[PDB]
């Protein structure tokens, strides 16, 4: 059977390490935190089973691959609640790809958009303080607002698990998860309430685990008088793609403090 920890790159074929999902195999229970971006070609046929996929939140680039995991496994997904119905329905569905298409432009066809709706009975929706016995291990989540109003980290044991509210990282340089739009004190607050959980790894949705100190780090790039400006060492086309991301998120970062 499936067992450990183990972290797929999930990101789309130009850039498979761009986002990457987590999988927590238990002696009791099987998670799966965030699923991806719709154009991933990532592979999960490793597992036997999947008890549960907790969303961080609802961004495009986080539930891409959910309607064919919910049809291979018997999971249920587990949403911040208030949110269930934008996942459920037509017209949910199309005020995500909405606010994706207009905050990410051309990467909106990169990650590629939500096209089909999920059965109301394997979403379920919760506080953002549940916790799990995934046997062997202890599972918690913690509502984390800021990024958005639907985010949501994960806790497995000393394992935190930010999604986008504590930074990304790639090629060693700190990244800022601040798209359009932030709520910047929410922000702010989770961040702070994060590092001070004071995890032993962090795992983050964009440049996979890294040291719990990437996120003093970001908290720091949050606070910068100066504008920020980042250049990232990497070529080709996921270059590129990183390039217009992180233009976005600068933009995002920008705005925030004007509010
Ligand atoms: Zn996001
Ligand atoms: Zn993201």
């Amino acid at each position: 059977p499936c067992r450990g920890l183990h972290s797929i790159p999930a990101g789309p074929v130009e850039f498979p390490e761009i986002a990457t999902v987590y999988v927590m195999c238990g002696e009791k229970l099987t998670v799966m935190i965030d699923a991806g971006v719709s154009n991933s070609i990532a592979d999960f046929s490793f597992l036997d089973k999947l008890d549960y996929i907790v969303l961080t939140h609802l961004h495009i680039d986080h539930i891409g691959l959910l309607p064919e995991l919910l049809q291979v496994y018997k999971a249920k997904v587990l949403v911040k609640s208030g949110f269930k119905k934008y996942l459920t329905s037509e017209d949910g569905l199309k005020k995500l790809n909405e606010s994706a298409e207009k905050v990410l432009g051309d990467l909106y066809y990169v990650y590629g958009g939500l096209e089909k709706k999920l059965d109301q009975d394997k979403v379920i929706e919760v506080e953002g303080n549940e916790e799990f016995d995934l046997g062997g291990y202890r599972m918690r989540l913690i509502y984390t607002p800021g990024h958005a109003r639907h985010h949501m980290s994960v806790l497995v044991d000393d394992f935190l698990f930010t999604g986008d509210s504590a930074g990304a990282y790639f090629n060693g340089v700190v990244i800022p998860t601040t798209p359009p739009v932030i709520d910047y004190k929410m922000y702010m607050e989770s961040l702070k309430r994060q590092i001070e959980l004071k995890p032993k790894v962090v795992g983050f949705a964009h440049g996979g685990l890294v040291s719990p100190k990437i996120m003093e780090e970001h908290l720091k790039q949050m606070l910068s008088k100066e504008e920020i400006q980042i250049n990232v060492d990497i070529g080709g086309v996921a270059g590129e793609i990183l390039r217009k991301q992180i233009e976005v998120n600068l933009r995002g970062l920008r705005e925030s403090k004007k509010s």
